[PDB]
């Protein structure tokens, strides 16, 4: 009976699609293996898998969230609650969904390598001992925060410059909004706390996401881009603008970690740590 099965909604990462046998499709089958009967819905933004991949890079995130919200609404099997799992950027997009459209009600949210505080660095380009890598990211500010670019580029919409944070607060059309940087949105806080379990999976040896702490809602300490601080230590948590400190208090936040590069997980680990939150 439906009580037993809780529907699962999946949102893929950048460069991926909803239904490729080697990636989403593979998680879809693994989940169907152990959760008999579960109804899985792998989101597809666009009419074809060609527009899907393309949209993961070039379609305004805010516009994608409105679209998926409409999709979840038109699906009857979801109206009584549904778990969601986001891979990579799919993690923060799905969190936006949770904060913006509370019906149907999302239950458990699984973030597999998501960037909740965005990013500030290029993949495989560590700025510690590299002048060129550091130069770029810092110089891409004017680019990333340009009005036109900030609306036609997905990754720009969650690019978070810690040095010139005022510009990021004033120009980010996505991450800054769902992160309450300008003003505390009441429905966002309440809608996020309405979740039962928010799981943040983080790959300890990630070289694609800079900084890796963003996977556990942490980030570079303001004013610079070398040292990072944990969520519990940031003012988002301190003033509890999203209800993240209250939730943590109530045991609604789970911090998972495992050795590996971005999105590197075995069929075993997946069975031993993710399937639970779905069964
Ligand atoms: C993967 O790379 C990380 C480096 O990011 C290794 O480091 C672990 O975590 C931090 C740094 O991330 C270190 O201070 C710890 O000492 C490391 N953990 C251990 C085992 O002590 C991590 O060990 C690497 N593991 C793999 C897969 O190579
Ligand atoms: S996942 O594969 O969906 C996760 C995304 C991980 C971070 C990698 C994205 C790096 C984006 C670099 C571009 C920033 C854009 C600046 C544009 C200025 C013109
Ligand atoms: C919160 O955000 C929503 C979605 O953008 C917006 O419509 C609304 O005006 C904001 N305020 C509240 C508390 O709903
Ligand atoms: C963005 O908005 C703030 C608040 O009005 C104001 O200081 C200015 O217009 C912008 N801030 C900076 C320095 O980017």
């Amino acid at each position: 009976d439906p009580p037993a099965p809780l529907p699962l909604v999946i949102w893929h990462g950048m460069g991926d699609s909803c239904c490729n046998p080697l990636s989403m499709g593979a998680i879809k089958k693994m989940v169907e293996k152990k959760i008999p009967g579960i109804h899985v819905l792998s989101l597809e933004i666009g009419k074809t898998l060609r527009e899907d991949v393309e949209n993961s890079f070039f379609l305004n995130v805010n516009s994608q969230v409105t679209t998926v919200c409409q999709i979840l609404a038109k699906d009857p099997k979801l109206q009584q609650g549904y778990n969601a799992m986001g891979f990579s950027q799919g993690g923060q997009f799905l969190r936006a969904v949770a904060q913006r459209c509370p019906s149907p009600p999302m239950v458990n949210l699984i973030s597999v390598g998501g960037q909740h505080q965005g990013v500030f660095g290029l993949p495989r380009c560590p700025g510690e001992s590299s002048h060129i890598c550091d130069f770029i990211r810092k110089t891409l500010n004017a680019g990333a925060y340009n009005k036109a670019i900030q609306e036609r580029l997905v990754q720009a919409e969650y690019w978070h410059d810690p040095i010139r944070e005022d510009i990021y607060r004033n120009h980010s059309i996505f991450l800054a909004d769902i992160n309450q940087e300008r003003g505390v949105n009441e429905s966002y806080k309440k809608n996020l706390m309405a979740l039962k379990k928010f799981v943040m999976v983080k790959f300890l040896n990630d070289t694609i996401v800079d900084p890796v702490d963003s996977e556990w809602f942490g980030f570079y300490r303001s004013g610079q881009a070398k040292e990072t601080i944990p969520l519990q230590e940031s003012t988002l948590y301190t003033q509890d603008r999203l209800g993240l400190k209250a939730m943590d208090k109530a045991g609604q936040l789970v911090f998972l970690a495992l050795e590996g590069d971005h999105l590197q997980l075995s069929e075993e680990w997946f069975y031993a740590h993710i399937i639970p939150f779905l069964e």
